[PDB]
DNA sequence: GCCAACGTTGGC
DNA sequence: GCCAACGTTGGC
């Protein structure tokens, strides 16, 4: 199952999804995606740190797993 | 032009 | 050799 799920560590409206690669050299590797409350797609802790503003300190946030 | 999906790269 | 970041590409 790789549907969108709430991500409360990030806060109301945020969605997360983990997808397993199906073919190629990297079959079985996974990738984690986020979707912002406003619909913006994020695929890296760098895109996400830039998005949320200085307000948020993600030092202790595991982007891959979605936890603190 | 966008994006799902896999490839490539650099720091570790 | 893993993995985070992001590059590339074909199908839409």
């Amino acid at each position: 199952a790789e549907d969108w799920l709430d991500c409360p560590a990030l806060g109301p409206g945020w969605k997360r999804r983990e997808v397993f690669r199906k073919s190629g050299a990297t079959c079985g590797r996974s990738d984690t995606y986020y979707q912002s409350p406003t619909g913006d797609r994020i695929r890296s802790k760098v895109e996400l740190t830039r998005y949320l503003g200085p307000a948020c300190d993600l030092t202790l946030f595991d982007f891959k797993q979605g936890i603190l």
